[PDB]
């Protein structure tokens, strides 16, 4: 039942993947190209641009623009700080708290590829604002996010993947997402990778960090390995993250102890199918 | 005395640069281009690559690999390590420490540039070789070198340049140095300078990070804002760092208090003039 076992030896392996990365045939009648969906299969992560218009990003940025100067408005719990301080460093449920956000998260747009890719229904495991503060910003060390949705949520299958929607622009300067292009083919069992390994991905297959103007997304599979550096520029960095789960992917049992996690942090158990939006955003 | 008073307020300024850039007429004799010396001039900085042979290169970094694995060899105070391991991170004085960087910072390559730059013959005020690892490597937060070379060691003048030479790859990716192009000409006033003046500056000059492969030379004046972001790549950061200072401008005593600074971090006090050494290093 455990396909993907972590944590429990003393070394790391670098596993085969078992899954399927793209989980639809494709066909004319898809929301990406051939090309792109071939892309995100090989790469584990596509870009898409212009595909909001400028009224509804900048709808967007405010929407984000406001929750992150009001938050005593929202729960307390989903606030997370760069501890030693009160700068935020993300939001988390905020497709449940924020209807701007909620309704972003539905958007043809965003689910029609999710479920595509997923070949399935979709439901948001997780949602959360990583807004990067400018001379302050801390990085994020790499991390196979489905590492920890497997262990810890308890998350079975490799069938869910991550949308980031730019809200502020991403230079190459304030710490914008890192990605090991094709390490999604890996499954590196560990809580924090190991710098041996890490080194043989990235030789491998060198280092990308896509960059974008807001409204800009990018979308990796589960099992990409990626990380960030901190942001020392004035330019602050915000960027919402939705994470698509398959719903025949429910999860199950956290893969490990510590069972199990708060309740923001991962969707339990019974998910409903996301009733698709189709329009703009206002 | 004092053109550039700094530290003896609660309210930083942004006062006016009141030396020149260049202090060197163009014409057919100088080391560099025309359109090369009036970008240094608008700019702060200018990147010349392929100086150096690739044997010449490889021949570089194999001493600087054998200085840093040799801390027995070398001045103990001069050295900079990890709290929490031995890893050498810096040896101050490299200048002095090792023939080879003592024949790099005397190669007309180098020196020439900086003879013509500032306009009178130099010498080297400090000189560092940089090893900073990967994976948990340091940001290194904004500063112009001449306002603590003014401040602490009695730099009295905007006179000096400094030139890192690129040991290894800095890509976009793995905390390459920062500057903001143009800000040589404003002295901003305090050790840290703070952040809505840094944001000002940012936001009128934009941010610019020099990338290249290894023996790519970085200059860049004095009085340019500049610092880094951290690295959590698998990819060290390595460089030779040479301060070049005309003797017109020695040192005088601190225009601040705390006098002074270790030997090693500046030197004092009737220095000679470098000389020049054309040929290839092997
Ligand atoms: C809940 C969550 N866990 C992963 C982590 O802890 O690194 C991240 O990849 C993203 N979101
Ligand atoms: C000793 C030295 N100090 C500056 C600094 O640490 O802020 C750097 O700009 C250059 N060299
Ligand atoms: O935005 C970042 O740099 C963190 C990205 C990430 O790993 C996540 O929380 O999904
Ligand atoms: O100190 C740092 O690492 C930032 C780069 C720099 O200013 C230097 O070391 O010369
Ligand atoms: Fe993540
Ligand atoms: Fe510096």
């Amino acid at each position: 039942q455990d396909l993907y076992p972590s944590r429990q030896r003393a070394d790391a392996e670098m596993r085969p993947r078992l899954d399927p990365v793209v989980h639809s045939e494709w066909t004319n009648d898809a929301p990406i190209s051939a090309r792109q969906a071939a892309a995100f299969d090989r790469d584990g992560y596509i870009v898409l641009e212009d595909i909001f218009s400028a009224d509804e990003v900048a709808f967007l940025q405010k929407a984000a623009g406001n929750l992150l100067a009001d938050p005593a408005a929202l729960d307390a719990d989903t606030i997370v700080t760069e501890p030693q301080s009160n700068e935020i460093r993300s939001i988390f449920e905020i497709h449940a708290q924020s209807p701007v956000m909620a309704r972003l998260a539905a958007d043809a747009r965003l689910a029609d590829v999710a479920r595509f890719l997923l070949g399935d229904e979709v439901y948001i495991h997780q949602s959360r604002l990583n807004y990067k503060p400018g001379f302050k910003g801390r990085e994020f060390y790499w991390h196979s996010d489905f590492e920890t949705w497997h262990v810890e949520d308890g998350m079975p299958r490799m069938r869910a993947l991550s949308m980031s929607v730019l809200l502020a622009e991403n230079t190459p300067h304030n710490g914008p997402l890192m990605v090991i292009p094709g390490s999604h083919r890996t499954y590196l069992t560990c809580g924090v990778p190991d710098e041996e390994s890490l080194a043989e991905l990235a030789h491998r297959h060198g280092i990308v960090a896509p960059t974008g103007k807001p409204g800009t997304v990018i979308l990796f599979d589960c099992n990409l390995m990626h990380g960030s550096n901190g942001n020392i520029t004035p330019f602050p960095r915000a960027n919402a993250f939705l994470v698509y789960n398959a719903v025949s992917n429910r999860l199950e049992k956290p893969f490990g102890v510590e069972k199990p996690r708060p309740w923001f942090l991962a969707r339990r158990g019974e998910p409903a199918a996301l009733r698709v939006e189709r329009g703009p955003l206002v």
